[PDB]
């Protein structure tokens, strides 16, 4: 009994692959005219979801790729954050560490603070990965530090989707990462990692799953009813 499909995708298939857009459009469209509901997962901000999905994608709704924030037909029907006191600890703890992190505002680039704009280019100064991080992962870092990193004086005030952590040296974000669970009731955050360089941090219990679960109950569709597609 699939009454929904929910198309679990990294933004990046669709921002570069125009023909990956194309099919994924005409996809959604062929299963909407099948009846079924179709949700996307996508994106880490409420700005993000707007690049990456263009309005002739026919979904019935769509979530950030991590659960904090859903739209239906224009409509945002929940959004979880971390308040800013939130990302000043996490930030500050990082920053005792000297772990490279990035924090993503629901709206505008990820920010950083400049003041650690210096430690974290001299970590990704290797024109190749090193000590066994992946490609795409040291990729990325290279380029959010050309141009994607907004560099601020202090976080401006709102709330943000997400805050993520890097280190090259594997025992400190290990152990780093050990740290923010053993104390993510006190600090009311979720924990999750991509690899084993990484640490991501949102609000508390909310991530994909959640998002996915507020969605779906958004159309009265039970999770027995819903095939999640992409992981």
């Amino acid at each position: 009994n699939v009454k929904a499909i929910f198309l679990d995708m990294d933004g990046t298939i669709l921002h570069e692959n125009n023909q990956a857009s194309t099919y994924t459009k005409d996809v959604i469209n062929q299963l909407r005219e099948k009846g079924y509901k179709v949700f996307l997962a996508t994106g880490r901000s409420h700005s993000e979801i707007h690049q990456l999905v263009p309005q002739d994608f026919a979904v019935n709704g769509i979530i950030s790729s991590n659960g904090t924030i859903g739209e239906v037909d224009g409509e945002i029907i929940f959004k979880h954050g971390l308040s800013l006191a939130q990302v000043q600890q996490i930030t500050n703890l990082a920053k005792r560490q000297q772990i490279y992190y990035e924090v993503f505002p629901f709206e505008g680039n990820r920010v950083s603070l400049k003041e650690d704009e210096t430690w974290m280019r001299d970590m990704i100064r290797s024109q190749d990965p090193i000590n066994g991080v992946s490609h795409s992962e040291w990729s990325s870092r290279q380029d959010a530090l050309a141009g994607k990193i907004d560099w601020v004086t202090k976080f401006p005030e709102g709330e943000y989707s997400k805050i993520y952590l890097f280190s090259s040296n594997l025992e400190k974000i290990t152990a780093f990462r050990d740290e923010l669970k053993q104390n993510h009731v006190q600090l009311q955050i979720s924990v999750s990692n991509s690899s084993r360089f990484n640490a991501e941090t949102m609000a508390y219990q909310t991530d994909k799953g959640t998002g996915i679960k507020e969605m779906i109950a958004h159309f009265g569709i039970h999770q027995e009813e819903t095939l999640v597609i992409g992981d």
